[PDB]
C-alpha cells in the first residue's frame, strides 16, 4: 500500500517533470522501470535530472517564498552517495563555502540520501547550518532565544557555548544505525557575519549587532514524486525584513527596538510617536546597508516583492497555477506598499515541495 | 419559505440576545409573539433593546474590525420611524453632529426602516457620509480615485463639485417608490476636518494635506435576527493607519509617498534606501499628531493592538468564541510589532453582523 502511494506520486511526478523538460515521449519506458524498481525493491532511485528540477519545481510551488522568480537557478549538490559522519560533515561545510561564494550568495541544496522505509539515513538537528545559540537561567537571557531548546540538547552531549550573544551552534546530525547525534565545531573561515552599521547614524554601531551572511534552512523534508529527502539542506540569500524586522526585533528574538530607539535619539516613551516603527525602519535601513557594503547578497522587500510579480507573470505565460501564502508573502515592513497585499493567493498545495518534520530534540 | 428562514434566525437571536441580557425567562414568549407576527405579516418588529444589543452584537461580531473592544458601549439611534426624504437627511446631518461630538467622537450607528420584503425603504449611495469626490479626464486625475464612480453619479444628478482635490460629496440616498435619488449638499459646519502638519518638520504643511475627522460607512447591511437593516450608517474614530498608510499613501488612492519623500528631505530613488517605508512613518506620525493638536479623536495602531488584546481576553472570560480576519486586523505599517501578527484567527462568519451590498451606481 505504501507501494501504491510511491508508484502514484511517481507516475504524477515523472509525468510533469518530462513535460517541462521536454521529454514526454520518455515517459512511457520510464515510469516502465520504475514500476518494476518499485516492485522489486520497495523504492525507486531518482535520475540526477529528476533530481534536480524536482528540487527546483519544490522550491517553486513553496507557498510561502517571495523569492521565487529564481527557482529555475537553484544550484543542486547530489550528495545521494554519502555513507559516514565525515562525509555528511564535509558535505555540509561544503555547501556552506559554496552558497556563500565569497559573499555573491548562490542558492544551493545538498540533497543527502532519502528515507529507505521512513527510515532515515541522515538527521539534521540544526535548523540552519549557521544559527546562534540561545541561552536562559536565573533571569538572564543571552544570545537567540529560538535556539534555547536545540542549545540545552547540544550542551547535554558535551558541547559547551562561550556564552556571547553571538555563539555559533556546532552542525549536529545523527547517522542511521547511531543512538546519538554526533556535533561538529564550524569552522570560523566558513562563516561569513555582517556588522550592523547605519549610513548616516554613526553611533549605530554602539549596538554591536552583528547577523550571518547565509541562511541555511537544514530541517525541512524535500518531497519529490513519492521519495522523501528528509535531510536535504538549502538556502538563498536574504530579505533584509528577515533580519531587520524580525531576527532582531521581535520580543521574543533579539528584542532591539527599545535599544534601537536611543541610539538614533527618539524617545520610546509614547505610542503615538511610533517610536517602533521608526526604529524598524532605521534598524532595516541599516541592514541593508551593512550587508552591500561588505558584498554580501541581500535583497530589500521592495525589490522581493517587484521579482514576485514577475514570477506571478512567468506563470500565467507558461500556463502554470500560481499557488501563494498570502499571509508569509507580505512583508512584516510597509506591506501594503507592494502589489502582493493588495491581491490574493491559492493557498493550495503543490508537490513537489518542502515540509515540516517533527524535530528529533524537544 | 422566507418565513422560515425569518423565524429560525429570530429564535436564535432572541435566545441569545436574552441571555446576554439576563432576560431567559422572557424568550419563550417573545418567541410566541414573534412566531405569531410573522405568519400575520410576514415580519416581526424589534423592541429597543433588542435593536440596540442586536448593532452592539454585530459590531462584536465583525471578524476585520479591530476596534472591537468597545463594542458594548455603542450609541445606537433609532430611526425606524423615518418616511420621508427630509427625516432622512435630517437623521443623517443629526448623526454625523452627534458623532462627531466636537471632536471628542461618539461611535454611533442610526438604524432606517428594515426591508420589508427585501424592499428597500431608504438606500444610502454613499459610501461613508462623508468621503471626498475624484475626478479623472483627459489625464488628469483630481481628487479621491475611489470616488470616482460616485461623483459621476452624482454629475449625472445635477451636483457639480469645484474639482478641488478635497470636494466634499452630497449626501445621495434614494427613497421607496422613488425612480432616482435625491442629493443634499453638506454643511460645513457639520463637518470637521484636519490638516495634516508633522510634530518637527515645519515644512510638512506645504503638501496642503487634510483628512476629515469621522469615518461614517453609510453602504453596509445590519442583520439581526433575521431581519435586514440595509440601512444603517456607523462610525467609530479612525486608527492613524488608515489615513496615513492608506488613504494618503497608496498609488490607486491620493499616492503622497513621493511628495512626503521630498518634504522629509530623502531621496525617493534606491529601493535599498527603504524611502518609502520612512515617508510611510513620518506620514503616520503626522496624521496621529494633527488629529491630537486639533482635538478630534484618533487612535495608533499600537494602541488598537493593545486594546483588541483585551478584547480577545474578555472574550475567553465571558465564554465566546472569538473570530478574526487576520489579514485585516494586522495593520500595514509594523504588523509584526502587534501581538495580532503572531497569533491566528477563526474567520467564522457569525450573525448579528454587517455585510456588503451592491452599489446602486456602477
Ligand atoms: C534566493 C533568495 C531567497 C529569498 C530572498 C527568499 C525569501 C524568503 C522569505 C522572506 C521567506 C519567509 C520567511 C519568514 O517570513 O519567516 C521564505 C520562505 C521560504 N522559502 Fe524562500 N527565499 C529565497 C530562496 C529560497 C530557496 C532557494 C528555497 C528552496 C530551495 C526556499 C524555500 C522557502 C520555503 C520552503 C519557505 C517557507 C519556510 C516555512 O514554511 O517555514 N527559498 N523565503
Ligand atoms: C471606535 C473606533 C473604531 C476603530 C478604531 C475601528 C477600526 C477599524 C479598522 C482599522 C478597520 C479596517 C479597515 C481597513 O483596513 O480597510 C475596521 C473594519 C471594520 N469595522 Fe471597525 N473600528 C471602529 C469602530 C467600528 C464600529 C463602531 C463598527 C460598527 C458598529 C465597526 C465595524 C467595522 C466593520 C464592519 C469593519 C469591516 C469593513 C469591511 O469589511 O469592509 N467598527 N475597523
Ligand atoms: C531558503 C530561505 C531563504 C530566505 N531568505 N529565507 C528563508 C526563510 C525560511 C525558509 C527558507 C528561507
Ligand atoms: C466604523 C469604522 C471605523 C474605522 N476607524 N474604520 C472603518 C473601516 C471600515 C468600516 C468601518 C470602519
Ligand atoms: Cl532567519
Ligand atoms: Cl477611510
Amino acid at each position: 500500500e505504501e507501494k501504491e502511494i510511491l508508484w502514484n506520486e511517481a507516475k504524477a511526478f515523472i509525468a510533469a517533470c518530462y513535460q517541462e523538460l521536454g521529454k514526454a515521449a520518455e515517459v512511457k519506458d520510464r515510469l516502465a522501470d520504475i514500476k518494476s524498481e518499485i516492485d522489486l525493491t520497495g523504492s525507486y532511485v531518482h535520475t540526477k535530472e529528476e533530481l534536480e528540477h524536482g528540487a527546483k519545481m519544490a522550491w517553486r510551488n513553496s507557498n510561502r517564498c517571495i523569492g521565487r522568480l529564481f527557482w529555475n537557478s537553484l544550484n543542486v549538490i547530489d550528495r545521494r552517495d554519502v555513507r559516514t559522519k565525515e562525509e555528511v560533515r564535509d558535505a555540509l561545510f561544503h555547501h556552506i563555502e559554496t552558497a556563500t561564494n565569497n559573499g555573491k550568495i548562490r542558492p544551493t541544496i545538498t540533497i543527502f540520501p532519502p528515507e529507505e522505509k521512513g527510515e532515515k539515513q541522515v538527521e539534521i538537528w540544526n535548523h540552519q547550518l549557521i544559527r546562534y545559540a540561545g541561552y536562559e537561567s536565573d533571569g538572564e537571557r543571552i544570545g537567540d532565544p529560538a535556539s534555547c531548546s536545540l542549545t540545552a540538547a547540544c550542551e547535554e552531549l558535551g558541547w559547551r557555548g562561550e556564552r556571547t550573544d553571538f555563539d555559533l551552534l556546532p552542525l549536529i546530525f545523527r547517522m542511521k544505525g547511531d543512538e546519538q547525534p554526533v556535533w561538529y565545531e564550524l569552522p570560523r573561515s566558513l562563516v561569513i557575519e555582517v556588522p550592523i552599521t547605519h549610513p548616516d547614524i554613526e553611533a549605530f554601531s554602539d549596538l554591536e549587532l552583528k547577523w550571518y551572511g547565509v541562511p541555511i534552512i537544514s530541517d525541512m523534508k524535500l518531497e519529490v514524486g513519492g521519495i522523501h529527502y528528509n535531510a536535504a539542506p538549502f538556502n538563498g540569500w536574504y530579505m533584509g525584513t528577515e533580519i531587520g524586522a524580525r531576527n532582531l526585533a521581535d520580543e521574543k528574538r533579539y528584542d532591539k527596538l527599545k535599544k534601537v530607539a536611543s541610539v538614533i535619539g527618539i524617545a520610546a516613551d509614547y505610542n503615538t510617536d511610533l517610536w517602533k516603527d521608526q526604529a524598524l525602519v532605521e534598524l532595516n535601513k541599516a541592514v541593508l546597508h551593512s550587508y552591500k557594503k561588505q558584498g554580501v547578497s541581500i535583497v530589500d522587500h521592495h525589490t522581493a516583492a517587484s521579482q514576485f510579480k514577475r514570477f506571478e507573470e512567468q506563470a500565467e505565460e507558461a500556463g502554470r497555477k500560481l499557488t501563494g501564502d498570502w499571509t508569509w508573502l507580505i512583508p512584516p515592513i510597509s506591506p501594503a506598499a507592494t502589489h502582493i497585499f493588495h491581491r490574493s493567493y491559492d493557498n493550495s498545495i503543490v508537490k513537489p515541495n518542502y515540509f515540516y518534520q517533527d524535530k528529533p530534540y524537544e
